[PDB]
């Protein structure tokens, strides 16, 4: 008696309303979402009348004095055959469904005007919701999400916003022993998406049930920040998420640098080729007492005469990487800086990798130390994976967070 499309909707709503992740709708959430859909408290007499009917007609419908999914589906299947579809339709409407039982576009994509220069970040409520969601689908409570848990989480979505195996497990911090996405990495992946694709973030937040939980549009999950002068306003809006473009020639070792941002032990990335092309890596660092998220975009390696796109040049901080063991490697960095960054307002940091081996001379006309000295740049940062030092990442974020 229940439509296959209607059942799909009622299932998602059950998962959203299951705030304990125990496959049950206890008294609390039943009353809470009652005001979400009907703006009235659920009077105790009705709830008893509801449970009694479910218990009477449906086995395994009431477990531990709580409504199960099998009983929840029956109740609305009973509502439609008793001439009260408006009760069911009031619930479907609140969780973002229209007359065609499809997610409303105005419910998924609310209008958000982003001024030039402004960035998109997660708000306090947006973070809290994502934290709440995380700990619900962390059934075993190991403080991390398994690929089985990560699938259930986005079962209320058409698909996952990212691959578990080829994205979040390689672009975000994970648990060292289990190899699963921690709470920290969870917030990192959402922070990355929110900055580069806010519309997708809000679209997925609606699917996860942010609108119903927060009793507001997903605009409350997005916090728009921008770099402003010495404004004496009481409402601070300083940035906390910066993006760094990592540009270098082939074999520069800049890829291994990006991945090292995510692991405490970099002694396992020394002699390793990367089979997966991770575009954006992200982690947080402490900058003067404040938490700052840094995104290390691995710009696609090309020839030295090949042009760089404006959207590849324009960033918060440019990290030009060359190989110290390759005499013909620094010439790319010198070529790139002069053409694209020499006359820009973007802070640039030159990094020499693989300094563990003997730093051979560069077959260029100027040496890296002299080149930086000529264009008033900081001395070339010697980076190595055998050292496990992470001052570079903290430095990069600081250059993006501060003048010039
Ligand atoms: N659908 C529930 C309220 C919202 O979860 C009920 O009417 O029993
Ligand atoms: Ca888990
Ligand atoms: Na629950």
């Amino acid at each position: 008696e229940l439509t296959s499309a209607c059942k799909k909707s009622l299932v998602r709503i059950f998962k959203i309303c299951d705030i304990d992740g125990d496959n049950l709708l206890n008294d609390y959430e039943l009353n809470l979402f009652q005001r979400r859909c009907f703006n009235t408290p659920l009077q105790p007499q009705i709830l008893d009348e509801v449970k009694a009917v479910i218990q009477k007609n449906v086995p395994d419908g009431i477990y531990n004095d709580a409504v199960t999914l099998k009983g929840f589906l029956f109740l609305h299947c009973l509502f439609i055959q008793r001439g009260r579809n408006e009760t069911t339709w009031a619930v479907l409407r609140r969780f973002g469904y229209n007359d065609q039982l499809e997610m409303c576009q105005e419910y998924l994509r609310p209008p958000l005007k982003i001024p030039p220069g402004s960035s998109t970040e997660l708000s306090h409520r947006g973070q809290q919701f994502l934290i709440a969601v995380f700990e619900r689908y962390d059934r075993d409570g190991d403080g991390a999400l398994s690929p089985e848990e990560h699938k259930m989480l986005f079962s209320t979505c058409p698909a996952a916003p990212w691959s578990y195996s080829t994205d979040i497990r390689k672009s975000c911090p994970i648990n060292e022993t289990t190899g699963w996405v921690t709470l920290h990495g969870w917030l990192c992946r959402w922070t990355l998406m929110t900055l580069i694709d806010v519309v997708k973030t809000m679209e997925y937040l609606a699917y996860l049930g942010f609108n119903v939980h927060e009793n507001d549009s997903q605009l409350a999950a997005i916090h728009v920040t921008r770099e402003r002068r010495i404004d004496l306003a009481k409402r601070q809006s300083s940035r906390s998420v910066y993006k760094c473009h990592v540009i270098g020639p082939k074999g520069s070792g800049k890829t291994g640098m990006c991945r090292g941002f995510l692991v405490e032990d970099m002694h396992k990335l020394i002699g390793k080729e990367f089979k997966t092309n991770v575009v954006n890596c992200i982690n947080s660092v402490q900058v003067y007492g404040q938490e700052k998220h840094l995104i290390l975009r691995d710009i696609d390696v090309r020839h030295a005469l090949d042009p760089l796109q404006p959207q590849e040049v324009n960033c918060d901080v440019a990290c030009l990487v060359y190989d110290s063991s390759n005499p013909r490697s620094f010439e790319y960095v010198a070529r790139i800086y002069i053409k694209y960054y020499a006359e820009s307002k973007i802070p640039v940091m030159i990094v020499g990798t693989k300094c563990d081996m003997d730093e051979r001379r560069q077959d260029y006309l100027m040496q890296p130390s002299e080149f930086c000295d000529k264009y008033k740049l900081l001395p070339p940062h010697l980076f190595s994976l055998k050292t496990n030092k992470k001052e570079l990442y903290t430095k990069l974020a600081t250059m993006a967070a501060f003048p010039h």
